[PDB]
């Protein structure tokens, strides 16, 4: 099945978390994808992306507007084209970032 | 072609950091992904510096690089590290071109 | 980046060849894999022809390249493509660079 | 557990198949690529890949030394590093190629 897709770039925007019939939470978000040109970064891909499970709270708490991102997803289709990221991680290209989950909360 | 390759696994270490007499920063840090396949990995410039800053032995991370070689073996070009927002949370930022 | 995707699937049609008025050649193909995810691709020089001259619908290709956009909708640059030798063989070969 | 890589390249020579404690084939080659460089072809990445099944049989039966192809595998390890092939194609940027398999010998 694969069809895979690693992209890395900019979110548009804040994460639009979801919570439809079912009670299961969507992250929503897209990608901006800027390329590179040269005659003497160029135009960018937008690539509305999709994220769940509890992988989608953190991808909310954490993730934010102009954050560079490295999406690891597959590319669904029904005429518009999503990638339903597998994995999400701050690109620490241009940044840093503190860490893990297991002990907190009440 | 460049052959790019994407690992999602597991730091062995702790990125390890140094300097380059050009001044520039380099660390080194094993992915180990999960039958277990283990690619060391590279990474250049101010990401060298950002990664040892926050990056931990085995932490979930996603990195997107390229395939080298020569000593052989092959190693890991990274591009792109961060850490995984899979089973944990994390925040971030930094800023300025050139 | 130049964000990369790789695509295993079957031609909906026959490569449709055409020239510019460059004088470069040009195919198109959507390819479809298997929830059915269609993607139409471009092949330029060359490899538009043969493309065009060995290809077919519902062929069996593997082929990698380079997501764009504009008008939208998301297409395939393909850098590389060729016969799938899963469920089937082909011979080939042709030769002179430049 | 992915870590999957798509190689292109030519094949060192001729792929070299092996029938091993069970009757099965493997067809073994090597895919040499070749990157790009600038200052005023580079150098190249050698990867041996493995290919199971009767894609063994037509990667056999089809390709040949200094072929040009487009192999999409998997990256297993035990102290060297090889490719699962799991696609495998004759790229036609610069050839091309007769297919299909379904009726013929006896």
């Amino acid at each position: 099945g694969d069809t895979t897709i690693t992209i890395v770039g900019n979110l548009t925007a804040d994460p639009e978390l979801r919570f439809t019939p079912s009670g299961a939470a969507v992250a929503n978000f897209t990608v901006a994808s800027t390329p590179r040109i040269y005659d003497r970064d160029g135009e960018a891909l937008f690539l509305r992306c999709n994220i769940w499970r509890e992988a989608a709270e953190n991808v909310a708490e954490s993730l934010t507007r102009g954050a560079r991102v490295i999406v690891s997803g597959r590319l669904k289709q029904r005429t518009v084209i999503e990638v339903e990221v597998d994995e999400i991680g701050p690109s620490l290209r241009y940044a840093t970032a503190k860490v893990n989950k297991a002990s907190r909360s009440g």
